[PDB]
């Protein structure tokens, strides 16, 4: 794939990947790189920092306010009033000013921009946050939080109850609760009225409240989350907590009857002797079609059609891809087509794993389902590859140093046989150190580095009233917190389909040390 043929393909993540590959091997000339901003589906991350080593284009400042960026903290009083206010959007700039210039600018702006006045006068004190808090300036609170996480202070009921009306609130609460920072912020958020929050914010405040053993407020927070959540999975997560705290049996029933298949609905079914949910069985009789399941470009194309589709087209696509060769795609289409009400747990390219013990098959299949939905040429935003979504570094270490495959290329990860083989190899590594398939899942996504760090702490995956479920809410990376829960559900299911059932309650017992 020369830069030439790549330019003739539609903008996609596949195209990005391949451009990235030329870049990392230094095969893109400064010539080649000229018209290349335009050819890049997602100009973020390494492809951006890599292309900016060739062409450092680091504009851009708006033609109108160009004058404004010629002033510094020394000459800002020589700037017109528009320029003054523009530069005062940066708390760093404000911090850089001297105090008497802050006093002057503060008077200048008291009328029309008291937001600026409050921050200016705040930075004339030994504690800006404290000044902002006393004024109950909500916009300013968040600007200070984004400027420095290190400010921590008790907040009264009046003030905390106004914080959730700002966009910044959700991430602010998620961050400090999950990171266990800003103790005084956290303590103060116990007095947020549940009426004033919803959805994820309410859920996180439920978790907060548990950590201080305030189970009543936790319940009310979790209840409000249950009633407002958009996704059934999340709603189930919250009903679980409602139940675990108060043990109202109408809550567990509701959860056991959920259309969403997740660890909480699974657990609830097991606690109530409810039968395992229905799993669809896909066996297309037809053998193959044209489609090249090894062409990454074709996946990106067909993936776009599938997402920008309606009744008419979906049904043509479902029938087109109703073959054994294209089964992953068939399921992908069906999953969308029936609006996620049906549960699909295919086992494609089964030959490549049928000889492993059933417990290991389930783990592999569980990872692949979450990683890729078994799409062989799947590529992530970080350029992880194939069904098992290997990062290129790791794929090359295994392929070249460890397993010594002849003529190994990282694009070998697009082969089922290889994906499953390297996955098995890497899962052997992880399971041998971690034991629990939950822990393994955490480490497959976020690395064993952070997994071991988290397990070493004495407030994670130890014993306690609400364990291990609380620890699962406090996994410090969001992507990994979610990943673990989803893969664990898939694991239960696949062990079931493989005739190697386990009670999920036993998984939960062995999460405590
Ligand atoms: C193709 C893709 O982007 N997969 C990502 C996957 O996204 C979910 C996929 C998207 O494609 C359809 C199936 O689920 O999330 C994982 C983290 O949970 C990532 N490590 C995977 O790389």
């Amino acid at each position: 794939y020369s830069i030439e043929k790549l330019k003739k393909e539609e903008n996609s993540l596949a195209k990005d990947y391949y451009i990235y590959r030329l870049l990392e091997k230094n095969k893109i000339s400064k010539k080649d790189a000229q018209d290349l901003n335009s050819h890049i589906f997602r100009y973020i991350g390494k492809i951006k920092s890599e292309l900016e080593k060739i062409i450092p284009l680091k504009p851009y400042i708006n033609p109108k306010y160009a004058k404004c960026y010629t002033y510094t903290a020394n000459t800002i009083l020589d700037a017109n009033l528009t320029c003054q206010s523009v530069r005062l959007n940066s708390l760093v700039f404000i911090a850089s000013l001297n105090s008497k210039d802050r006093t002057t600018l503060a008077q200048t702006f008291k009328n029309q921009r008291p937001d600026l006045t409050n921050l200016l006068l705040a930075f004339n004190t030994s504690d800006p946050m404290s000044y902002i808090v006393q004024k109950e300036d909500i916009n300013g609170f968040f600007k200070l939080y984004n400027y420095s996480k290190k400010y921590d202070l008790d907040l009264n009921t009046s003030l905390v109850n106004k914080l959730p009306n700002h966009i910044g609130f959700k991430d602010f609460a998620q961050n400090i609760i999950i990171k266990k920072e800003n103790p005084k912020f956290r303590h103060s958020m116990l007095e947020i009225n549940p009426e004033n929050v919803s959805e994820d914010s309410a859920f996180y405040l439920g978790v907060n409240a548990l950590t201080y053993d305030k189970t009543e407020l936790a319940y009310d927070f979790f209840k409000k989350a249950a009633q407002s959540f958009k996704s059934q999975s999340n709603k189930d997560n919250a009903i679980f907590w409602m139940w675990l705290i108060k043990n109202n049996e109408e809550d567990l029933k509701t959860l056991s009857q959920s259309s969403s298949l997740n660890i909480y609905s699974l657990y609830a079914k097991e606690l109530t002797n409810t039968p395992f949910p229905k799993i669809e069985s896909l066996n297309p009789s037809k053998k193959k079609n044209n489609f090249n399941m090894q062409d990454p470009f074709a996946w990106q194309k067909i993936n776009k059609q599938i997402r920008d589709a309606n009744a008419s087209q979906l049904d043509v696509l479902a029938k087109e891809f109703d073959t054994q060769e294209t089964l992953p795609i068939y399921a992908y289409i069906l999953e969308r087509k029936n609006n996620f009400k049906k549960h699909y747990f295919i086992m494609p390219y089964y030959d490549n794993i049928k000889d492993y013990n059933k417990t290991r098959q389930a783990l592999i299949l569980a990872i692949a389902r979450q990683e890729s939905r078994f799409i062989p040429t799947a590529i992530s935003v970080s350029y992880a590859l194939g069904m098992m979504q290997f990062m290129p570094f790791l794929a090359n270490h295994i392929g070249e140093k460890e397993l010594k495959i002849p003529n190994f290329d990282q694009d070998f990860m697009f082969k089922p046989e290889i994906a499953y083989y390297f996955g098995n190899y890497h899962l052997n590594y992880l399971e041998s150190r971690l034991k629990s398939p939950l822990f393994v899942a955490y480490a497959y996504n976020g690395g064993i580095g952070f997994t071991n760090r988290m397990l070493a702490r004495n407030d994670m995956f130890k014993t306690g009233k609400f364990e291990p479920f609380l620890s699962m809410e406090l996994v410090p990376y969001q992507e990994s917190r979610i990943y673990g829960k989803k893969v664990l559900a898939n694991y239960i299911v696949y062990r079931h389909l493989l005739n190697d059932s386990i009670k999920i309650s036993d998984i939960f017992e062995n999460l405590i040390q």
